C-alpha cells in the first residue's frame, strides 16, 4: 500500500534484508524503506495503513502483519519479533501502538 | 580479520545494513555476511577472532566491538545492541559467550 509512496527499490531492499526468521529490526527497516526522513504528516499516513481496522491503534495482530503492508506476499513477523517491536513502541504499556508512539518509533 | 574468509561484498553489505544506531540484528548480520552456512570448524575460527584476548569467551567489551572484527573502521554497537546480543547468546547466564553458545547463535 506504499509501494507508491516510498520507492520500490528501498522497499525491496528492506524486505530482502529481513527475510530470515528473527532477522527483523524496526530501526533498520524504517531507515532502509525511507520512512525516518518523512514528515509527521506522511508518518501519520503510514500509521493509518498499518492500522488495518482503523481502530486508531496498531494492535499486536496488525503488527505481526507489518511487512505485508509493504509487499503483500511478505512474511509474517515471528512472535518473538512482534513482541520486541511492540515493547519498543508501546510507551504507555497498553499492549498497542497509538499514533504518537508510532511517530517516536519511526523518528528517534 | 575475515575480510579474507567471508567475501568482501557480503561483509560490506552486512555493515551498510546496520549503520544506523540500534539497527543491528545478529541473525540478519550472520545470514548476510555468510557465517550461518559455515562449518562448525570455520565457526570456531570466527569465534577465536572475536575473542580478542583469547580468554575462551567473548566478554561484553569484545561484543561491543563485534563489527570492528569485520572492518576495522566499523562502529561500536550501542549498549542496547550489546545487551540484546549478549542476552540472546548467553545461555548459561554467566554474562559472557563461550564457543558452543556462539555456535548456537550463528546456526539456529
Ligand atoms: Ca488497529
Ligand atoms: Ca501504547
Ligand atoms: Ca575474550
Ligand atoms: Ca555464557
Amino acid at each position: 500500500a506504499f509501494a507508491g509512496v516510498l520507492n520500490d527499490a528501498d522497499i525491496a531492499a528492506a524486505l530482502e534484508a529481513c527475510k530470515a526468521a528473527d532477522s527483523f529490526n524496526h530501526k533498520a527497516f524504517f531507515a532502509k524503506v525511507g520512512l525516518t526522513s518523512k514528515s509527521a504528516d506522511d508518518v501519520k499516513k503510514a500509521f493509518a495503513i498499518i492500522d488495518q481496522d482503523k481502530s486508531g491503534f496498531i494492535e499486536e495482530d496488525e503488527l505481526k502483519l507489518f511487512l505485508q503492508n509493504f509487499k503483500a506476499d511478505a512474511r509474517a513477523l515471528t512472535d518473538g519479533e512482534t513482541k520486541t517491536f511492540l515493547k519498543a513502541g508501546d510507551s504507555d504499556g497498553d499492549g498497542k501502538i497509538g499514533v504518537d508512539e508510532f511517530t517516536a518509533l519511526v523518528k528517534a
